């Protein structure tokens, strides 16, 4: 909750080590050629460093042998030691594994006889064997897949033009119904599989083909650096999010087809990224420099008590709530983090980063990292959690001698406006407190939550409620992520409308409303992968090590909630057509007219946005109605009185859904209206290229609807599958179908009617 500046023996010692031994060299770890291989280790605390060579990454493998051990020597600049140990092995050392045996004091007993010896993999490992205990010497060119030389970054012109899909690699394709091959389900190489369909029946698209259709700009991948919590030699049914770092610069083994050979995971990890780039998707990497799984790490075994934040009592500061904190303010951890980021960008073609507990990382380091990545390309995205997971004890100043500031929401002003911050303001505003699955926000009917949404609409960059972003560029707009409950699960829990993962019409209405808010709000639009298909975790509010089949994306939901997918798909189009919504800066802040005060307690939020981009819509009107009844909303902005509706309770997109004359709109219960000026709609010529299918549910005898009709919307020639309504009482059964239950989208709207008759459920 709090951070404390406390200077002590540990911090002063570490600061002295930086002053004398800070090494800006580029070459720590292994420098490989066919002719020789050089090893470098930074450890001013050591009295000796020994290199151990092996044939295999573990002793259980066929051919496993200790080759030899060698003595590293102190590296001398003049006649002076720079803190670096080095040796050069002459010959071909490709595909050998190694550890270091480091004999070392701690930071507060340098030059003393109080040493211990630790065996460790390289701090600067670029490859490891199974479970990351032994590093591997590799020619990185050999790990490049076919086409890798032609693979470019996929970068957004502006971060605020993004639509982010937060995905776990196992979740993506562990489901058998994903249509991914037995070999590749839950693995890096699932992303390379094109033409995948539900149950491989060839009717409706899944996985990579689904993402192309959905139109997400960005996939954010949950930890795919090497973590501790999956035994890579164990069973395929294991699951962890992987916020348990062991090797920061090595891919996770369990997502590969072979973790024993250290080259395989690298190649396959690159194939995943290439595949996403080929589909025109940007790749954002979840990174966790804020803590390591344990202090029995390569860092601590190489330079004890340097790389972690130390309290005066000798205890490790526990700001992460996982046991330790990485000391970003230290010269050589700062350098490690920035070099690591550059490595993932250059070597793996990563396009941006999501920083776990960014509130533990110091502002100066984050700003230097932003600067470093700008040298590559400023379009490289950065965002993080502007909070910590416990009390943080740090030195007063950084290694540069500037005051320490944590990169929290409170210090947004001190942070680059292109290091964005998760907006828990709009998160809690939309669906209720993330700390309480049963708590209600705006979509469930909270009037007091309205202000959270209203401040969220301008990315908490206009006025101050809870926290203030510098600009929309500094704000991630979201209602749910991997943490806590899924949107749909919180809707279900807070209302009691149904069981977890069961379709309910009112629940789905609330889900559509949340969609409307996210994509008519400024900042970087962000969803949990499958939010658009009503993803459930069966009520699990912390699924980090829960069952694999619980966590996995249920691909059947692309059919069961096809209409909801279609709604998101359409809302995404609206945001990307109307420039004020994807603004990086504050230039549109004074162009909003809210009908009520932003801080108002209300069932209906409405606002207009004046645009200034030629060839776009001139003005947009947006209305959220969380009431259980229809509401007539009259805009305070009466400058436009001819409107074209482009999203309602039924559908969203770029096509006209009907017109409104005047300043008053009828908004159905628990739904949104998005309208644009008539003149602008005509002149801009913005229109949908997507086909539509309308699904009706009719009592055959009378012709009355048993349930509201729904709208599917997708690319022309792409496959769709409709189903009978899941919510219709069990005393009705489908007697016949009119139209094509399944087929392909056309330019013309197609209709399917499920005709119902009287039924009594049997034994
Ligand atoms: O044994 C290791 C620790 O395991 C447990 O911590 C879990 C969390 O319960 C889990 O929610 C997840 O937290 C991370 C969160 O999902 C992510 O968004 C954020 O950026 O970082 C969080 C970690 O700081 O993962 C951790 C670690 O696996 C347990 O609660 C903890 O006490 C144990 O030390
Ligand atoms: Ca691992
Ligand atoms: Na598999």
């Amino acid at each position: 909750s709090s951070d404390y500046a406390r200077d002590n023996s540990y911090t002063k010692a570490a600061e002295d080590i930086d002053a004398q031994y800070a090494y800006s060299g580029n070459d720590l770890g292994v420098t490989y050629t066919k002719d020789a291989t050089t090893f470098k280790v930074w450890s001013p605390t050591a009295t000796g460093v020994k290199l151990n060579i092996f044939t295999k990454g573990s002793d259980d493998e066929q051919g496993a042998s200790k080759v030899a051990s060698y003595t590293l020597e102190k590296m001398l600049v003049d006649g002076e030691w720079n803190g670096v140990w080095t040796i050069t092995l002459v010959g071909e050392w490709k595909d050998y594994y190694y550890t270091y045996s480091v004999t070392t004091t701690d930071t507060t007993h340098i030059g003393s006889d109080a040493t211990k010896t630790y065996e460790t993999q390289d701090v600067y490992s670029t490859a490891t064997g199974v479970n990351g205990k032994r590093s591997m010497i590799v020619d990185l060119d050999e790990t490049d897949p076919e086409g890798w030389s032609n693979d470019s970054h996929v970068l957004l012109d502006k971060s605020t033009k993004s639509s982010v899909w937060e995905l776990h690699i196992k979740d993506f394709s562990y489901d058998k119904a994903s249509g991914v091959s037995d070999a590749n389900r839950g693995k890096y190489l699932a992303f390379t599989e094109n033409g995948t369909t539900l149950n491989g029946e060839g009717k409706v698209s899944t996985c990579i083909d689904y993402l192309k259709e959905l139109g997400v700009t960005t996939v954010q991948l949950n930890p795919f650096y090497d973590f501790q919590s999956v035994n890579e030699a164990g069973d395929d049914s294991q699951f962890n999010w992987g916020y348990d770092p062991v090797n920061y610069n090595v891919p996770e083994g369990s997502y590969s087809s072979n973790p024993y050979d250290g080259k395989v995971r690298i190649k396959e990890c690159k194939e995943m990224i290439k595949a996403l780039h080929d589909a025109g998707i940007s790749v954002v990497m979840d990174v966790v420099y804020n803590h390591t799984y344990s202090t029995d790490s390569c860092f601590q075994y190489t330079v004890p008590n340097y790389y972690y934040r130390m309290k005066t009592t000798g205890a490790f500061s526990d700001g992460s709530g996982c046991g330790n904190e990485g000391a970003t303010e230290r010269a050589m951890y700062r350098q490690y983090v920035i070099d690591s980021l550059k490595y993932w960008v250059n070597e793996y073609h990563v396009d941006g980063f999501r920083f776990a507990l960014m509130g533990l990382m110091d502002v100066e380091t984050m700003n230097m990292a932003r600067e470093a990545l700008d040298q590559i390309d400023p379009r490289i995205t950065m965002w993080g959690e502007g909070w910590a997971g416990g009390d943080s004890y740090h030195p007063t100043n950084t290694c540069s001698g500037t005051k320490f500031y944590p990169a929290t929401q409170a210090n947004a002003s001190r942070l680059s406006d292109r290091i964005a911050i998760f907006n828990d303001g709009i998160r809690d505003g939309i669906k209720g407190s993330a700390m309480d699955i049963s708590d209600v926000g705006f979509i469930q009917g909270s009037k007091s939550s309205a202000k959270g949404v209203s401040y969220g609409v301008r990315a908490n960059s206009s006025g101050t409620y809870k926290w203030k972003a510098q600009a929309p560029s500094q704000c991630v707009t979201y209602d749910a992520c991997h943490d806590n409950a899924t949107l749909y699960d919180q809707i279900i829990a807070s209302t009691g409308l149904a069981d977890y993962g069961e379709r309910n019409s009112e629940a789905v209405k609330m889900n559509r409303l949340a969609s409307a808010i996210i994509y008519t709000s400024q900042g970087i639009s962000f969803t949990l992968a499958g939010e658009e298909m009503a993803r459930s975790k069966d009520g699990d509010t912390n699924s980090y090590k829960s069952a694999a089949n619980l966590n996995m994306i249920k691909w059947q939901n692309v059919v069961d909630y096809a209409d909801v997918v279609s709604y998101y798909k359409g809302m995404m189009q609206i945001k990307s057509a109307f420039s004020p919504l994807t603004a990086m800066d504050n230039s549109y802040a004074d162009k909003y007219t809210f009908t009520k005060k932003v801080s108002a307690s209300t069932n209906q939020i409405s606002f207009t946005i004046q645009n200034d981009v030629e060839g776009e819509w001139n003005k947009m009107a947006v209305i959220y109605n969380n009431a259980t009844t229809a509401a007539d909303v009259t805009l305070s902005d009466t400058s436009v009185t001819d409107w074209v509706v482009i999203a309602n309770g039924e559908t969203a997109g770029l096509d006209s859904l009907g017109e409104v004359t005047g300043s008053t709109f009828t908004v159905p219960a628990r739904s949104a209206i998005v309208a644009v000026d008539k003149a602008g709609y005509e002149s801009a010529g913005i229109h949908s290229s997507k086909g539509k299918v309308k699904v009706n549910y009719v009592y055959e005898a009378t012709g009355e609807k048993l349930e509201d009709s729904v709208i599917l919307q997708g690319s022309v020639g792409s496959g769709y599958v409709t189903v009978p309504s899941a919510v219709i009482p069990d005393t009705y059964i489908v007697s016949r179908i009119g139209g094509n239950a399944e087929g392909k989208y056309t330019s013309d709207m197609q209709e399917v009617t499920y005709y119902y008759t009287d039924y009594i459920p049997e034994s």
